[PDB]
């Protein structure tokens, strides 16, 4: 896997920044999956949500990574993968209704990000966007998870969404 290796830098740099932590996930089938996560020993925060850690596996209609990655999918695609997987309620926010799931996917291809709040597990905010290779396909997504009483959707906008999508654009020419 030549994704981990190059990234592992990178998601540290956003790390010692923000002091959140960063995952890189790619899609498989219906869940989303990191291949890597940053990790800065003398300030690791252990008291992060699930979800970053390898082999973690997540819903992909409920979280910011998977609803990224389901957005770059042709819109039948999207369509049986609906009517394959379902979209089931997991806390009272997740999206379960395909016509608001297909405009939230439509919105998200258009906007290269996805905040999601609370949406798989009650307390969690998320944002996400691409990754990109040199030739234009999504190939994962980047993303930030943390506690709703840790940081404001204010901050995860203004502050870590800039540096999430310069990450992605230098991450572009090397994977």
């Amino acid at each position: 896997a030549h994704l981990p290796k190059v990234a592992q830098s990178f998601l540290n740099l956003l790390c010692a920044q923000t002091s959140l932590t960063f995952s890189i996930v790619v899609l498989d089938e219906h869940e989303v999956v990191p291949v890597a996560r940053s990790y800065l020993p003398q300030q690791d925060n252990r008291v992060s949500p699930y979800g970053m850690h390898l082999g973690n596996r997540l819903p992909a209609h409920a979280t910011s990574t998977g609803k990224v990655l389901l957005s770059v999918l042709d819109r039948e695609v999207q369509i049986e993968w609906i009517e394959k997987y379902g979209l089931k309620r997991l806390t009272p926010y997740t999206i379960t209704d395909e016509h608001t799931f297909l405009e939230t996917l439509d919105a998200v291809r258009q906007s290269d990000y996805c905040l999601s709040t609370e949406e798989h597990e009650l307390g969690v905010i998320a944002i996400a966007v691409p990754v990109l290779n040199a030739q234009g396909l999504t190939i994962a997504a980047l993303n930030c998870m943390s506690q709703t009483n840790r940081v404001q959707p204010q901050y995860l906008i203004d502050q870590v969404l800039p540096l999430l999508r310069n990450t992605a654009n230098e991450l572009r020419n090397l994977v």
